[PDB]
């Protein structure tokens, strides 16, 4: 139901930029090189005519994106994946090659209030607002050239706007990419001389400080060879998802209720660290493991002692040596994995088991002495020995200003991390309406979603 009105290319300004920019791939980026789709969807109430969209909004967006790209030059380039053995990946922007961001201008007749809503949405409707980027746009002698960012802007006439960004995982983590969206909108909202610095929207691309003192680069690269070839010949087009989106909102008061429920279950136990993050993920992890039971598995209690896994990442910028600036643009994640027994998660203290298992995972990865990289040589080998039916991961973070992306028409009505449907993942972001609250985006088949909503709304 989405019709494409225009496909054009957006580049940095010809003047204040340079014909070339080689950015190195750090050992942090190596584990993400197979993920060519990281998806951020933003919805905006926009009760204005379609002519105002095409004659004013679109031209300004094309102008602000270009202005923004003067500070985010590598996002306008590509990722070069070595085609010959004994060569390493890198990033590059080549103005003489025409490297640019594809911007799609589209229109839809689907119902806008439905698509930005918090109750169920067909996943395929969300994924249908995105532009499908090519896997390889060009092939040099040493490497194959892989695009990094494309954005589709869709207009729901007289009702709203959807901004659908796709980014390669290797160029940015959630923190970095959200800073890029906010910079784009900020410049579009306040013009060219807007002060990105004073808004903390200026990135740093200096990777001379990221040092690989543990040889993880060689270690990760060799381990990624297998994963890369799997994802090498896999369909660039969105699979027909069998899942529905639902969104849940936990106020800071409802977060408090969950902490006090853990402190009353504890009943004299080792001081467990309880944050919004641990509490939110704890709660959602318990509901998720229970809902898998209510959809009744024909393996009786045979499983209950098997381990359930919750996989998340953490930002390491502030833990590195040499110091790493907070605005370092790129990947800088550590892998953390919580685990507990199925029977204990579903039991009468499951919430407490999940929070302590998560707080334990953060402590073994970050609070380790020596450093975050102390145990880094196992970050990849650890996430493999985990079964698909016992795995849950989370994407996004409540720390990032997902609802600060105001292009000048107001803050988003809804921010969806659409790439959540490709796996058993959830997403957690800053709540639009509640100061220290969160939004959980869940991605489940309809019948399983029903079970989940039951428990989630239930005991709480
Ligand atoms: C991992 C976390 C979240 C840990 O959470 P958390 O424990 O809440 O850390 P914190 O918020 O700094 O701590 C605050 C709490 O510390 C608590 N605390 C600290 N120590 C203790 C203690 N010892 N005992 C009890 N409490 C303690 C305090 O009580 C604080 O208050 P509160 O939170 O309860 O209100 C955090 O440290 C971190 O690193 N977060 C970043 C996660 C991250 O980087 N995720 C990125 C994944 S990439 C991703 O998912 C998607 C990328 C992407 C790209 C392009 C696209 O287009 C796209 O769409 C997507």
């Amino acid at each position: 139901m989405v019709k494409v009105l225009e496909k054009c290319q957006v580049t940095p300004p010809s003047d204040t930029t340079d014909v070339e920019l080689s950015l190195p791939v750090t050992f942090f980026d190596i584990p993400w090189l197979h993920l060519n789709k990281m998806q951020s969807l933003l919805f905006y109430d926009f009760p204005y005519p379609r002519t105002h969209f095409l004659d004013t909004v679109i031209p300004n967006l094309k102008a602000s994106l270009s202005l923004t790209l003067k500070h985010y030059v590598p996002l306008s380039g590509n990722l070069l994946m070595p085609i010959k053995s004994g060569e390493m990946p890198k990033f590059q922007y080549s103005r003489d090659e025409g490297d640019s961001i594809t911007l799609i201008v589209a229109e839809s007749d689907q119902d806008f209030d439905y698509l930005k809503g918090h109750q169920l949405v067909d996943s395929n409707d969300l994924h249908g607002l995105f532009y499908v980027m090519p896997r390889v746009i060009r092939t040099m002698q040493d490497y194959k050239v892989i695009p990094l960012v494309a954005v589709q802007v869709t207009v729901f006439p007289n009702r709203g706007i959807a901004v659908a960004l796709t980014a390669h995982a290797s160029i940015a983590d959630a923190k970095s990419f959200v800073m890029f969206i906010n910079a784009w909108a900020y410049i579009n909202k306040f013009g060219k001389d807007a002060d990105l610095l004073s808004a903390n929207l200026l990135p740093s691309f200096d990777r001379s400080i990221i040092k690989d003192l543990y040889g993880l680069e060689e270690t990760f690269w060799n381990e990624m060879q297998d994963v890369l070839e799997m994802f090498s010949r896999f369909g660039s087009k969105p699979p027909r998802f069998n899942k529905v989106r639902a969104t849940y909102v936990l106020s800071l008061a409802e977060i408090q209720k969950l902490k006090n429920k853990v402190l009353n279950l504890r009943g004299s136990e080792p001081t467990i660290r309880v944050t919004t993050f641990t509490m939110t993920c704890g709660y959602v992890w318990t509901c998720m493991v229970k809902s898998k039971d209510d959809v009744v598995s024909e393996e009786s209690s045979n499983d209950e002692n098997e381990l359930e896994y919750f996989s998340f990442t953490a930002d390491c910028r502030g833990l590195l040596t040499p110091p790493c600036p907070p605005n370092y643009f790129g990947n800088c994640l550590a892998s953390c994995v919580a685990k507990a027994t199925h029977k204990e998660l579903v039991g009468d203290k499951g919430l407490l088991v999940a929070v302590a298992a998560i707080g334990e995972a953060i402590e073994k990865r970050l609070h380790n002495e020596k450093g975050v990289l102390a145990d880094a040589k196992t970050w990849l080998s650890e996430s493999n020995g985990i079964p698909s039916k016992r795995f849950l991961g989370i994407t996004g973070s409540p720390k990032f200003d997902s609802y600060g992306v105001d292009f000048g028409w107001g803050k988003p009505a809804k921010f969806d991390i659409t790439s959540v449907d490709y796996a058993e993942l959830i997403y957690v972001i800053q709540s639009r309406d509640f100061e220290k609250g969160v939004e959980i985006g869940v991605s489940l088949p309809k019948i399983h979603m029903d079970a989940f909503a039951k428990i989630f709304e239930e005991g709480f």
